[PDB]
């Protein structure tokens, strides 16, 4: 406990997040001779994850996850991460933001304008849509009061698919669809089934309308006072934490429809044509609203190709 450090997190104790950052903290706290120990704040303790960004910007937290299209609060133009169907895999998402003339500059914008220095990447699954009625087709989608994250590019998915989006916070999710005050959510499995949204939702649709990495962010001001050799101890942790992490949600997806299967959620595989179909206005909206800047990021994203990772 020379270093008391603090890792926030909007995933719960039972979810792959927590048990991938359970391993950097154990790591860090070996690997470090006990000079760091790290605590885990899951469950949104210390707020969400807007919150929680801001926190590592002036020092108050020293660690927490981010999307990458979580910075389009900074810099709309990275909504382009979220647009549905636009990254169409995980190497497409990893070569978006390293490997794009887009990517790199936003990472270095995170550490100059931001006070948030990148750790590692992870995959955190592909977000699907539960329901209490079926989605056959997204002519289903109509009507549908559908709970969003307080954020605008699901805000957007739901709307151009033609739903009535919710917005709320993570943690007031299982209680809205316990009690029927929203029709459905959108999250990827691993989500659906450590925040046991499966006990309150009869169906499930195989939607991937959006593809979440997730990032392994400290702030500078904590990164900062950490002697070089602790740096190094934190960095490699948290790339060995971020392949343990996209391990668990590969392996989760090969398997977790055949358990919801188990538990009595009904799954369909609506036509996703129709549901590619309508972003194409969102597309074009975005491309208005953001200017060059969000035009060349898109044009970036879409040249990648999706085959062999890097
Ligand atoms: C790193 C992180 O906190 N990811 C969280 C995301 C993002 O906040 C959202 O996708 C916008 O970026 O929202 C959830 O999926 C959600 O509230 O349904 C929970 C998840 O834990
Ligand atoms: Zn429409
Ligand atoms: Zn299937």
């Amino acid at each position: 406990a020379d270093y008391d450090l603090k890792f926030g997190m909007n995933a719960g104790t039972s979810c792959n997040e927590y048990k991938a950052a359970e391993m950097f903290a154990k790591e860090v706290k070996e690997k470090s001779q006990g000079k760091i120990e790290i605590s885990l704040y899951p469950s949104s303790q210390l707020g969400d994850d807007r919150a929680m960004l801001k926190q590592l910007k002036d020092g108050s937290l020293d660690f927490t996850f981010a999307e990458s299209a979580r910075f389009q609060l900074f810099y709309p133009e990275a909504a382009v991460f979220a647009l549905p169907y636009v990254i169409s895999n995980y190497n497409v998402a990893q070569k978006a933001l390293f490997d794009t003339e887009f990517g790199k500059d936003l990472i270095k914008k995170m550490d100059k304008d931001l006070g948030v220095t990148l750790l590692s990447q992870a995959y955190n699954g592909t977000r699907q849509t539960t329901s209490n009625r079926a989605i056959n087709s997204i002519a289903d989608m109509k009507g549908l009061k559908l709970r969003v994250p307080n954020a605008a590019t699901n805000l957007a998915y739901a709307k151009y698919v033609g739903a009535s989006p919710t917005p709320m916070a993570f943690s007031e999710v299982y209680l809205a669809l316990q009690t029927n005050a929203v029709d459905g959510q959108e999250n990827p499995l691993a989500a659906v089934q450590c925040q046991k949204f499966y006990e309150v939702q009869k169906f499930l649709a195989m939607t991937n309308h959006i593809l979440n990495d997730q990032l392994y962010l400290v702030s500078n001001e904590t990164y900062k006072e950490l002697p070089e050799d602790l740096q190094k101890v934190v960095k490699d942790a948290a790339e060995n934490a971020a392949k343990y992490h996209t391990k668990l949600f590969v392996d989760g997806e090969k398997d977790l429809v055949t358990f919801f299967e188990k538990q009595g959620v009904k799954i369909t595989h609506p036509d996703l044509v129709p549901f590619k179909e309508s972003m194409k206005p969102y597309y074009a909206e975005f491309v208005k609203q953001t200017g060059q800047k969000g035009e060349s990021a898109l044009k970036q994203i879409e040249a990648i190709n999706p085959k062999g990772e890097a």
